């Protein structure tokens, strides 16, 4: 009726150092001290200060869906009893990842505050339509349409966020609350590449017939939420004046989020392109 | 309007709180503990012993893989706050660990082909098959409170006839790293059975009276049936080396910390005092 897991009798080598880059990668909140940056937070603007809550309000919100319905929709479609163990500390690491935005609120901003931002994210046109899209696509879209659209949003849509702490990192600036953002681009990175491999396993079992038509749907997928980040982009950076370099930092993760899947690349800009302080808080 | 975003600084139930803590402070891996130093007391252990090991561990692998796939994604569709999903994606992923530390264990100890003889057996035994297809047929068919009651059972209970084995060996200053990854999943699994069982007192006094002697004849009922097939595989196992009339004592006395976090009576008269001293001296140390 059940058979038990083995862990000597791999089926994917793939799944064994995963698990084993993932778990060791293990990371908490209470441990890093924010206290320490708030010498750096009260030097900043009304501006500042403003855009900072609804970038990490947003995270929040699209880290709970993968957390809740993101991950427990892609574990359906797992070819090896490995694969379900590791999209197991996948979907813990992702409520980490939430949970950590309101453990950076706790120390940075008020009760009221708080709520002003979990406020605005809740009834945010934006991202209440972003997620709409998403989790129509893991309720209701096959096993190879759901591995598409995860990548699509924490390899590429989730970096219209990650600019802000890059950047302030570049600059020496919230060292400790980039530091938490930095270990979930740790996690994301290769949250990516697991689901583009197996995604690529499973699309060269489809037939050459098949694998266009999804391509096509790919495609359409990709223009319709960058379409929808644009908008919320210059929302975000106009008054701060950043809203075009968030543009050439959101194309050039939209290439990577292609790379992962098995594509060839579909914007010319470079690692050049992107802001040198933020490209220097990548590194 | 659409989705929602969890908010830690808006906390619904305080044990949500206190429940993630403590989980995520006993956080562990198979990789730290090195397993090597235990072949030494390893090999000093005859044929009957040996084969007990390997036997129990495996029937425990098959329990924990059940609980990591489908066990604990049944109990999240019946989640209270957002919060508790969460905790519950933690529970999911230790569920994982517990499957591995097995393979961890088989893997220093036994040789390839003693691996495949473990798992062989286990994937067709009569007692754990049937065992786990009364626990996994309530997660894909029963109600909201049924699951956190076989859940409860499960691992607060009838997980200890395995557990017997090496909470005795630690007892007498053996087999101590094979000991320790066994002992860390109980650490995990007593604060799982608590919360679990908690949640359960929650929905439990929420219906009438009507409705509660009904959950509590189908829960008696589940509990005798699950002991006395319990009673089958102790016997299948521990007749040779012959402690089956302790791990009976053992069974009825972890039965009674599965109803007491159910919010329950204890049923049975076997005490600590009851159960082994040596293996008493496993839990306590
Ligand atoms: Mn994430
Ligand atoms: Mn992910
Ligand atoms: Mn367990
Ligand atoms: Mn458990």
């Amino acid at each position: 009726y059940y058979k038990a897991i083995n862990w000597n009798a791999i089926e994917d080598v793939i799944d064994k150092s995963t698990w084993e880059k993932l778990t060791e990668q293990f990371w908490l909140d209470t441990r890093i001290p924010l206290s320490n940056d708030l010498d750096d937070w009260r030097k900043l603007s009304h501006k500042e200060k403003d855009l900072v809550g609804k970038v990490f309000g947003g995270l929040t919100l699209l880290d709970t869906l993968q957390s809740e319905s993101g991950v427990d929709a892609l574990r359906k479609d797992v070819r090896t009893a490995h694969e379900e163990a590791v999209f197991n500390n996948i979907q813990f690491m992702e409520s980490v990842h939430a949970k950590s935005y309101s453990s950076i609120f706790s120390t940075l901003n008020t009760k009221s505050e708080i709520d002003e931002i979990f406020a605005w994210t809740n009834t945010n046109p934006y991202l209440q339509k972003k997620a709409e899209i998403i989790n129509e696509i893991y309720l209701n879209g096959t096993a190879l349409e759901k591995k598409i659209a995860s990548v699509f949003l924490e390899t590429f849509l989730f970096y219209s966020g990650f600019f802000t702490p890059l950047y302030y990192l570049g600059n020496n600036k919230l060292a400790n609350v980039a530091e938490i953002i930095k270990l979930i681009i740790r996690d994301e990175s290769v949250h990516g590449t697991y689901i583009g491999y197996k995604f690529q396993l499973a699309f060269n079992e489809l037939p050459e017939d098949e694998q266009e038509k999804l391509k096509e749907w790919m495609y359409d997928l990709l223009y319709t939420l960058y379409e929808n980040e644009e908008g919320y982009t210059e929302s975000l950076y106009d008054t701060v004046g950043w809203t075009e370099e968030v543009k050439t930092f959101l194309r050039y993760n939209a290439n990577k989020a292609l790379m992962n899947l098995g594509q060839d690349p579909l914007f010319p800009d470079s690692a050049d392109d992107v802001n040198p302080i933020v490209m220097n808080g990548i590194s």
